[PDB]
């Protein structure tokens, strides 16, 4: 790191999302509420796109919720995964794929930038 | 079934989502955590698109959470709805519209497919 | 009000979302489950677009969950924010930015509109 999103990989050619792994081992319990998991991946995103961070279905089904996150086109910070253990104690091992980044078109509008 | 996504219907012409129903009667309690509800609808999706499964607002407000799900362009499995009773006991009757499929453009990138 | 979405503002030029504030002071507890917060902003959306309502990351991290909401292209009602206190008591002050509206392309399909 810092590593750009061009280093992320897709599971398969037809996968919508780019996979995201935590760089740490983390244990989460329901009483902890939302935690921001480090990925060591950084924006910004390709021109005219923004990002959505979503959970992987297999991880959601194992009781780890990823709250959808919006990554702005010009965000240059670290992409973090906002996560919560739903019901039980969840253990995230270093390098496990926990979420996915989806890229979507950024529509321009005349909304004021105030 | 198997039924393709072309069999899904929109509530109205201007509806973003295609409605999804469970093919079973299911009761959900908060302690159960995430459950994958059968729809009997199968991918794949139209060329150059991927799917997002989201909750219907009326169903969310009645205490059933649908976790956002990504449906890859070339997924040929059954589209399932990942769902949780938030606070109370929720009963899903066979044929009730529980979620919606939204289609979005699949942006191509040079990310490796490893 | 009624106020149209053209009155919403972006945090910065590169922000994907248009910010949404509640027009009321609201306290939320976990046992309350989902609440629909008033914004005094109304659809409809620009041609060929639909909307997604998502949480702001800073608000999610402070324990207020926004359930993703789909806003249809031709929705002319009030845009409400579906929200839940995750673990703790959350207080929403009048005018605090609580969610964001993202605009996305509405793909046309031949799905029946029944
Ligand atoms: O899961 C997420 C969500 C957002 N982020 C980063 C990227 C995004 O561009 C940035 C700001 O996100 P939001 O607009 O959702 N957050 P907020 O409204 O609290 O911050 P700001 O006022 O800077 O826009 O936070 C993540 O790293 N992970
Ligand atoms: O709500 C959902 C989410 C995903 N799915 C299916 C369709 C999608 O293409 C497939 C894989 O989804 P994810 O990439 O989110 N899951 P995961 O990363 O666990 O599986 P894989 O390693 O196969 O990519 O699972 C559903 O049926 N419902
Ligand atoms: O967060 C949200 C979600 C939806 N809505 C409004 C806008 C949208 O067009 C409308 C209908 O949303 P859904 O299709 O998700 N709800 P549902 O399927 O329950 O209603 P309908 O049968 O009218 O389509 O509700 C909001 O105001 N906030
Ligand atoms: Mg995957
Ligand atoms: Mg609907
Ligand atoms: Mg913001």
């Amino acid at each position: 790191q810092k590593q750009p999103i061009s280093k992320l990989t897709r599971a398969t050619p037809g996968s919508a999302g780019l996979d995201l792994c935590s760089t740490s081992h983390t244990v989460l319990t329901p009483e902890m509420g939302p935690q921001a998991l480090s990925t060591g991946i950084y924006g910004p995103l390709p021109p005219n796109t923004f990002g959505l961070i979503l959970g992987r279905s297999s991880i959601t089904m194992k009781g780890l919720q990823v709250y959808p996150g919006v990554i702005d086109n010009d965000y240059t910070g670290e992409i973090k995964i906002m996560a919560k253990a739903v019901n039980n104690i969840v253990t995230v091992s270093q390098g496990n794929r926990i979420a996915q980044l989806i890229l979507l078109p950024l529509i321009e509008t005349d909304n004021k930038v105030q």
